[PDB]
């Protein structure tokens, strides 16, 4: 009886409404464009045809648009180097390409167009989140082997702001170098080459020679990580910005510190500190015209994924490994975020292990609940926490499959659409879970080793749950 | 109400669709029955700067999902610069690969290069030999094709084409006839290796696009020999064993080979109105010829029905029709006689290119592609394999690919590719209805496709007696 019909796939499509997922590929090379009201593939581009020979398409985002369906644009990076080595592929290439670029894309309504390379532009070669403004005119970029971020303007594709943060630790012990505290100075950069161009094209600038895979934090620590600077890093990891304009947050993944900075002046303000047991900041203290310094006695735990609620009056960092939880702040007083204070956690005895960590999370628009990705290597099936975002408890947890990443949601808050990348190796997909039973309704194929996803916008009330506030 | 996609899925059993990306440098094979991709790989992470994956086929396994084997090759040079991708890059990589891939239960493994291993880089279709134990690999920018024994990653076989034009004049050379010569060729390198990697023994610098028999008569495709061409397309194989059909674009011929001792036996000819063959003289050792007086249209698709006992080619061009020979007498190609056209109002010139097609597993029916330029929508034809009639049309999307059926004769899966920048995806059609069922979606330019077979039976609907 279990084959006495022919299904066809309409109805399924037709309760998403009309959203526009993007997914950069990490190994793929790609980027593409699915229409979840057809399931047809908009539009896709391969790097590695305009010459680009080691096209890691790492993280993206999208600018709102009338109507995405029209046409929209979006900023895709790329990492480069020894990162091409990292997850297991037999590849025999000796010298990868250097990598590190910042795509700007423009769908037109029938095929992208690669519109520029702002990394080539601005000499910043950044690779790890990239973050829409709220305003939806800007972006930011990080990288975690640079230790290096920057705001750009998208109209006239120019640097805002960029800066380096470096750790110094108090014992040089690769072991302990984090672990044992010390000093994290920010430093405003200034362009060194003509044009008001940086000089951090490629992998110039690199720490580290490969980035901080997932759930990797600690591997630097253990000497598996090569690299000219390596009890300097920090690992930093995202610009996320506060819904309400102002503040962003820096994420700084193995000091576990959130730094805040003022927008309008360019200035780190408070340091968040991720660990549970730990003081909720730390103060930040200007030492020169351009030099801060915030100094650390210990390092409880590395922390990554981090966030804002759609109203702003909450934050998320996700401690791991050392530590796997969700810790919140209060952060309701726009006015002075030295004020932001410790009020939640999220534990639960099942992440008590090294893995699972908590890791990508998306928010529904009315800020009700927040789900966020559990992360575990080979072969543990990863999955979706869904919490309580007024209570700050667990809720549920569903098995999807291997090495799971992001997640987004369509803007009506009713289906988060996430995606699992097999490793670079193994099993795909992008999975939708409706948010009223939080259930899953399906799988579809992907191929794709996505660390990334975005549903395009068309307001920006929609970047409150998109890659803007949160990773 | 919410849906779920798991009956969707659960109506078509437990089926494997491999496909290559073309621009997008990956293969990729999908669960069915589950929407899962099961793995994927990018062939520009191992050091293949023009990775165009283009044709595939795969082996027989007893259970795919613990495990499968398949062949993938890849174009190179100037085929990166015919699909309107506004590149800036100057020297393509050289391309021309055939890759060995191994799934594991897990992951994919590439296994061997077998171009690099035997100096063979060919480039347009493969298709495995109706046994499982070897393939074959066609090239029409070289005019080369081989075929290799899967066990030892060795050549078979190998020839060469040449066209001897009667008309000088690049716009006549084929039109007035000419003469074929075929050759067959030996290793000239240590270690019984041939000289065709990369580029080498091009003799057009991409291979002819639908309909582009006319561009390369006007003199719009760049390349050293351009009135020696004769655009090997596939070596097709009878399900029955034997005899493996060669097709040559330009002439509009299939050549018959005799495997076992690799000599060409017969030269088919599509056009209506042209006989059904023309003789296959041997004047060396090494050499056979084939002469025409005049050469009137170009074909492309070419295939068996399952049982062997119809062998089609499809007239494009200058006439626009599906060729049917009664290839009944298995003992004997040389009496092999057309017997039947499917033609249709809607089917003159270049366009619809029919340039792929999948039988049912019952030989009843035949699915084609129907294949436009933007912005035409293409689609798939069904086509009555009994009485040879056009059944029906359906409308897909923009540039429609390759057809494969699922073993049980259920459902034909299809893939559309955007021109390499719009639109694509996975199609699948109930056979019964003939049906559009759903469109999944597709990070891919794939001019291939194929349901990974667990059968040698299961070979005669894939890509083995058809492209
Ligand atoms: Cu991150
Ligand atoms: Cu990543
Ligand atoms: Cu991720
Ligand atoms: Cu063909
Ligand atoms: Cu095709
Ligand atoms: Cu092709």
């Amino acid at each position: 009886g279990h084959m006495a019909r022919t299904t066809k796939i309409e109805e399924f499509y037709a309760q998403f409404g009309k959203y526009i997922l993007l997914v950069p590929g990490k190994f793929t090379g790609t980027v593409a464009a699915h229409d979840l009201s057809t399931g047809r593939t908009l539009a896709w581009l391969a790097g590695w045809n305009y010459g680009d020979t080691n096209p890691i398409m790492h993280h993206m985002a999208a600018f709102p648009s009338p109507d995405p369906y029209k046409g929209f644009e979006f900023i895709v990076n790329t990492q480069g180097g020894k990162n091409l080595f990292i997850y297991g592929i037999p590849t025999t290439v000796k010298e990868p390409g250097e990598g590190f670029n910042i795509y700007r894309v423009r769908y037109d309504g029938t095929k992208f167009n690669l519109v520029s390379n702002i990394a080539e532009k601005t000499g910043l070669g950044l690779g790890v989140h990239v973050t829409a403004t709220p305003d939806g005119k800007g972006f930011a970029v990080a990288d975690g082997q640079k230790d290096i971020f920057a705001e750009f303007d998208l109209a006239t594709e120019s640097v805002r702001t960029a800066f380096l943060v470096d750790w110094k630790p108090n014992n040089s012990d690769l072991k302990r170098a984090w672990l044992e505290g010390g000093t994290m100075t920010i430093t405003r950069l200034k362009p060194t080459l003509p044009g008001g161009k940086y000089d951090y094209t490629g992998t110039k600038g690199c720490k580290i020679d490969w980035e901080l895979v997932p759930g990797g934090e600690l591997f630097l620590e253990e000497g598996k990580v090569t690299g000219t600077r390596q009890t300097n890093v920090v690992a930093l990891d995202a610009f996320v910005y506060d819904p309400r304009g102002r503040w962003g947050a820096l994420s700084a993944r193995l000091p576990g510190v959130a730094i805040i900075f003022d927008r309008q002046d360019w200035e780190p303000v408070v340091a968040l500190v991720g660990a549970k047991g730990e003081p909720s900041s730390l103060p930040v203290k200007k030492v020169a015209s351009d030099t801060w310094e915030i100094k650390m006695d210990k390092v409880v735990t590395p922390a990554h994924q981090a966030g804002f609620s759609p109203d702003g009056k909450n934050f998320l960092f996700m401690n791991g490994v050392r530590q796997n939880n969700i810790m919140v702040w209060d952060t309701s007083n726009h006015a002075d975020p030295t004020k932001w204070t410790k009020k939640a956690v999220v534990e639960d005895p099942g992440w008590r292990g090294s893995y699972p960590n908590t890791f990508h999370m998306v928010f529904t628009p009315d800020g009700r609940k927040v789900y966020v990705t559990l992360w575990w290597p080979s072969p543990t099936p990863n999955g979706i926490a869904v919490v309580d975002a007024r209570n700050w408890k667990l809720l549920k947890s569903v098995d999807i499959g291997p090495d799971m990443h992001t997640l987004a949601i369509t803007y009506d808050g009713k289906y988060v659409v996430g995606v699992f990348s097999g490793y670079q190796k193994t099993a795909s997909g992008i999975v939708i879970m409706d948010t009223k039973s939080d259930e899953v309704v399906g799988i579809l194929p992907s191929v794709g080793g996505h660390h990334d996803c975005v549903i395009v916008p068309k307001t920006v009330e929609d970047l409150r749950c998109s890659r803007c506030t949160t990773t």
